[PDB]
């Protein structure tokens, strides 16, 4: 419909045209069509397969061929990648084409949104990072080998002539020399009045929210209309009575604080099952073969997250799993419960309260699961490894990770509060916990899935040649202040507890058993939390996920 009148479009962008003719002397190199043989470079056109410069744009202006904005800006970021591409990082045409494509940046923009565009930015998304196989990375723009878009290796790795893979025996002539430097554009979405393309990430379109199809903000303003009802929300996933009290909680804390511009906090369980956790091979010949130890501790896992409405639109900002150890389970495991992760997305509203409102999601988990039974809670303070996610795929690049000791002292603050308001009893470190237990024996240690004491105490049985405690106390004091043992009951009262019967169902979601499903479904469907709009495009697509799978 809405078709763009060469005029319109000449007076419209040539402005943006003429901020970069203006920039002397950056625009000079990109005024003329590049002659390789004049200039002196011969490979151009073996490396450069689709010229452009300024003056080819300024006539597809002129002369009307561009049908709509879009097309001009394509060929203007043609002509800055071209010039990227051909030119060394440390050239002086690269830093040159950069300077210009900030000018053009902030040039375009407005004009854009004059034009009745979302926005005028060129969005791409970010390069996930790359494994190897012999636990490695490979970094941004870094040269790198590959077969079958499948098995990596970073340069240095590869010079050391046949390779195994797995066991089959691959040739390097067959590897793939590449660089690291691959970036997929973000979508467009058409209008279906007036025919503008829009980033689907900027006007949040699902196609199965509104399958009627896209109609941008101006066509409905035109004729008064607002957009169907999405009822794909957070609020909408079934309700739990542990998902009631913790945001009861939330809700309740902020309405006490009444900070300006608050909003209203939503928490959802959308996962339980039962699982097991089996003694691994270390300790099972060790304890487990001599009837001494358990082979496997049954357990019940809950996933559950919560989320923020930010200018008018739901915003996941925090994620949690859990490990819970009923009254049914052999000890040492018996009534615990274990966090496995959790993860956060730095946006909720208002900032000042945040780490609070955090702190009360887990001062809430620790008084519900108290009531129930549980008599202790453990924590491993452990941040994420180097650019690695626990819960949430691509974070803010802004969004700082807590080394140790400061997560260390986050989780001791949100204790002395569970202290002070008489939900823990107390806590200790893993070894003033054991010298108060009389431990002596590894198999008196409660046994996680994947947790550090599993993993530590196969590596001290091999180590020494078949002990499993001669170390222990040792290897406890060494690392003593990342776990945290957690007193709900204590005392007497621990000793005669009637069973735990939870009331909540079971909840089936194989997206939320564990981590790695979410993480895996938001790599491979490019949804990122690294910025608002993609944090918000990101629980738009998880929150249909999770309605519909169900
Ligand atoms: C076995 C499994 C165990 C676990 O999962 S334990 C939990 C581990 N999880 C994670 O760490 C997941 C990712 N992290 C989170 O989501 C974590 O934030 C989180 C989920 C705590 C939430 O942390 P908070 O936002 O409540 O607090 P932070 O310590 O992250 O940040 C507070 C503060 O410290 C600053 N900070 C944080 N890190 C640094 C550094 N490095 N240097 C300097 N300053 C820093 C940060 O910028 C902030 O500054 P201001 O708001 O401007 O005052
Ligand atoms: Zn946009
Ligand atoms: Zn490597
Ligand atoms: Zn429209
Ligand atoms: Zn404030």
């Amino acid at each position: 419909k809405k078709i763009f009148k060469p005029e319109e479009l000449r007076q419209a962008l040539m402005p943006t045209l003429e901020a970069l003719y203006r920039q002397d002397p950056e625009s000079l190199p990109f005024r003329q069509p590049v002659d390789p043989q004049l200039l002196g470079i011969p490979d151009y056109f073996d490396i450069v397969k689709s010229p452009m410069d300024l003056s080819t744009i300024k006539r597809k202006l002129d002369t009307g061929q561009y049908q709509e904005p879009w097309q001009y800006v394509d060929d203007i970021w043609l002509m800055f990648n071209n010039a990227w591409l051909y030119n060394r990082k440390t050239s002086r045409v690269y830093k040159y084409c950069s300077k210009l494509s900030e000018v053009f940046e902030q040039e375009i923009d407005p004009v854009m949104q004059s034009l009745g565009y979302c926005c005028g930015r060129k969005l791409e998304f970010s390069p996930q990072t790359l494994c190897c196989y012999g636990l490695c990375t490979i970094p941004r723009d870094a040269t790198y080998y590959s077969y079958q878009n499948r098995y990596h290796f970073c340069e240095k790795c590869f010079n050391e002539e046949s390779v195994s893979l797995g066991q089959t025996t691959i040739n390097k002539e067959q590897f793939s020399k590449r660089k690291n430097d691959t970036l997929d554009p973000e979508l467009f979405v058409e209008c279906t009045e007036c025919g503008r393309k829009m980033h689907q990430i900027c006007v949040l379109h699902h196609e199965i929210i509104w399958p009627a199809g896209f109609v941008c903000d101006g066509c409905l303003k035109k004729s008064a209309r607002t957009r169907k009802e999405n009822k794909f929300s957070a609020k909408r996933l079934p309700s739990t009575r542990l998902g009631t009290f913790l945001e009861n909680r939330v809700n309740d804390f902020l309405r006490r604080q009444n900070h300006p511009e608050s909003g209203e906090v939503t928490v959802r369980v959308v996962h339980a099952s039962d699982k097991t956790v089996e003694v691994k091979p270390g300790m099972k010949a060790r304890f487990v073969d001599s009837g001494e130890m358990a082979e496997s501790f049954p357990y019940r896992t809950k996933a559950l997250f919560a989320f923020e409405e930010i200018d008018g639109v739901d915003l996941c900002f925090f994620g949690m799993h859990v490990q819970e150890y009923g009254s049914d389970c052999p000890p040492p495991n018996q009534r615990r419960v274990y966090i496995s992760y959790l993860d956060s997305v730095h946006f909720f509203r208002p900032k000042c309260l945040r780490t609070a409102v955090y702190h009360e999601i887990l001062i809430g988990y620790l008084e519900y699961v108290k009531k129930l039974g549980y008599t202790t809670g453990h924590i491993w303070a452990c941040p994420p490894s180097e650019g690695d996610d626990y819960i949430f795929h691509c974070h803010p690049p802004d969004q700082k990770i807590p080394k140790p000791k400061r997560l260390q002292e986050w989780f001791k603050k949100m204790l002395d509060k569970a202290v002070s308001e008489r939900i823990v009893h107390d806590y200790k470190d893993i070894f003033k916990q054991a010298t108060e237990d009389r431990l002596t024996s590894a198999k008196e240690l409660p046994y996680f899935e994947g947790d550090f004491w599993p993993n530590v105490l196969e590596e001290s049985i091999k180590e020494s040649g078949g002990s499993g405690s001669q170390k222990l106390y040792a290897t406890m004091e060494k690392h003593k202040e990342v776990f945290f043992v957690i007193r709900l009951i204590a005392g007497p009262a621990a000793n005669s507890l009637p069973p735990i019967v939870d009331p909540d169902p079971l909840i089936p979601c194989d997206l939320m058993d564990g981590r790695d499903a979410f993480l895996t479904l938001a790599r491979d469907k490019h949804l990122e939390f690294s910025s608002l709009r993609r944090a918000q495009w990101s629980t738009m697509c998880m929150l249909v996920e999770l309605h519909t799978q169900s």
